[PDB]
């Protein structure tokens, strides 16, 4: 009663119904059946029974099971709840993809006015800010410097009532940041308008505090691409215009040079040096997309592409970027301050890789020679259809989301793809009123994907509202590669990224060529 509702509040039919069919009328799982689950259900690749004892010595509650080499429903559960249990591949939490090609090759994670907490007209400018990206992988940072008091160059955002704080004290706080969240490279972007005098000034700064992690001076070798994340790691690279401009802050931009957009060279032989870097706002850029993909495309293997947003985004609001990751742009840089699916596609993409900030472009985008143009899809090695279905079969512990009293969510389950345009698709199970403990939607969706070396699966939960516009609860967005199949729960996400204890969805997945 008390023993039956905890009993019972703790009672999940969909998991009892799972065990069963895998442990069939045992009353525990056998490694061969545990084996059998992880092949059949789980699709596991090492699947064998070296993975089936791994789980049972790892998440086995029971001594004689556990010691008998068994599996019970408990165990099967504490697995299906582990970080082996979970959607998003374990194995890709860790850096685990090659990090010996040049910049180019990898989406970086950037930011856009990272000293900006809020708003781009009258928010505060923080170092927290600068310490908030970075603690969340962030690896390009963008600097903006003016002339302040006492000769101390100052940063906020030129030309609006911005809150301003000191160009020393932000690079303190990159200093200790930097490498928090990974070994890789740090770049610094630089809108410099400081007068001669305060840009000598940074440039003694950026010495003084940045010392021996500061990049001044070419690696050897390294002559017609740029270094790998390897290369670099443990370093901070400079971007900014060089030769109004000091030699001191000049002779530090090495491999960022920010030139101004030529063209694609394909009409000749070269455009822009490995070692230069043209930005481009969140407009033009879909402008070269439309008009120019494949051109973009290949211009992007080489070199290194930044994009920002557009100017009408005071409000700090973010484009996706999947748009401009699907052009090979590298350097999309977003405001990080962001709640909303546009961060969060963008966190998830980075939590690939062991969240080190560099992930690998897929290698049609890394040939130099491919006629890939995502707007334009043709047969070629980026072309591998995939059907993928997904069961939302139930929900658990949904958080309450801020609600100033005592009512019960009513969640619904959104799901969706994010990719080349033509895979791009969204579904929604039904609402299932006054329950959030553990809403039970049981629904499953296909979707079609063409382009799935591009693709991201989105998983949003949200409080309806027949009123209003629903709240949201909760999400999460596994990069297509690192979606793992069969029975998985969700981790669910809070708007700012925040990890969400109990707060899962569990789901079947598949994908099928
Ligand atoms: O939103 P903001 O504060 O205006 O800055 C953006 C842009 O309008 C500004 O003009 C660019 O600098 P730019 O004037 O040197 O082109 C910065 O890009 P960039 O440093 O990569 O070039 C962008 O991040
Ligand atoms: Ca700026
Ligand atoms: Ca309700
Ligand atoms: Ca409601």
């Amino acid at each position: 009663e008390i023993e039956t509702f905890y009993k019972m509040l703790t009672q999940r039919a969909e998991i009892d119904r799972a065990f069963e069919e895998a442990a069939g009328s045992a009353e525990t799982l056998s490694v061969e059946r545990l084996v059998t689950f992880l092949q059949h259900q789980q699709r596991e690749e090492e699947a064998g029974p070296a993975l089936a004892l791994s789980l049972i010595e790892r998440y086995e509650p029971s001594e004689t099971a556990k010691a008998q080499r068994q599996m019970t429903k408990d165990g099967f559960l504490m697995y299906l709840l582990s970080a082996d249990g979970n959607a998003f591949s374990l194995a890709h939490r860790r850096v685990y993809q090659d990090m010996d090609q040049p910049l180019s090759h990898y989406l970086v994670s950037s930011s856009h006015n990272t000293y900006l907490l809020e708003d781009q007209l009258t928010g505060p400018s923080s170092t927290e800010a600068y310490i908030r990206a970075l603690c969340k992988g962030c690896r390009c940072l963008e600097l903006d410097c003016w002339d302040g008091p006492n000769q101390e160059p100052i940063i906020y955002h030129g030309y609006t009532f911005t809150s301003k704080i000191l160009f020393c004290d932000v690079l303190r706080a990159i200093r200790d940041y930097a490498f928090k969240a990974s070994p890789y490279p740090v770049i610094l972007s630089l809108e410099n308008h400081c007068s001669l005098e305060q840009q000598r000034v940074m440039a003694r700064h950026l010495r003084a505090i940045l010392g021996p992690i500061l990049l001044d001076q070419p690696l050897d070798g390294v002559t017609t691409s740029l270094p790998s994340p390897e290369q670099l790691k443990g370093k901070i690279l400079l971007k900014g215009k060089k030769l109004k401009l000091v030699p001191e802050l000049s002779d530090m931009i090495i491999y960022c040079k920010s030139v101004h957009f030529g063209g694609f060279s394909s009409p000749g032989t070269s455009g822009q040096a490995f070692y230069e870097m043209a930005s481009f706002s969140e407009s033009r850029a879909l402008r070269l997309l439309q008009e120019s993909g494949n051109g973009f495309v290949r211009h992007n293997v080489s070199c290194l592409s930044r994009i920002y947003p557009a100017g009408w985004r005071t409000d700090s609001s973010n484009y996706s970027p999947v748009e401009m990751w699907n052009g090979g742009c590298q350097i999309v840089a977003l405001n990080f301050q962001t709640p909303g699916p546009e961060m969060d596609v963008y966190l998830g993409c980075f939590q690939d890789n062991g969240g080190c900030g560099y992930v690998l472009k897929p290698a049609f985008l890394r040939d130099p020679n491919t006629t890939f143009n995502s707007r334009a899809l043709t047969q070629g090695p980026w072309w591998r259809p995939e059907r993928l279905r997904v069961r939302i079969i139930s929900g658990q512990q949904l958080p309450k989301v801020n609600k100033n009293k005592n009512s019960i969510v009513d969640p619904k389950v959104i799901v969706e793809i994010h990719g080349v345009g033509r895979d791009t698709g969204s579904r929604q199970t039904a609402v299932i009123t006054n329950n959030g403990f553990n809403p039970r939607w049981d629904m499953e969706f296909e979707f079609e994907v063409t382009v799935p070396d591009l693709a991201l699966v989105r998983f949003m939960v949200e409080d309806y509202d027949s009123s209003s516009k629903n709240d949201f609860i909760g999400q999460s967005t596994i990069p297509w590669n690192s979606l793992k199949q069969g029975y998985r729960h969700v981790h669910l996400l809070s708007k700012n990224g925040d990890q969400h204890p109990s707060a899962t969805l569990f789901v079947k997945i598949s994908i099928q060529d």
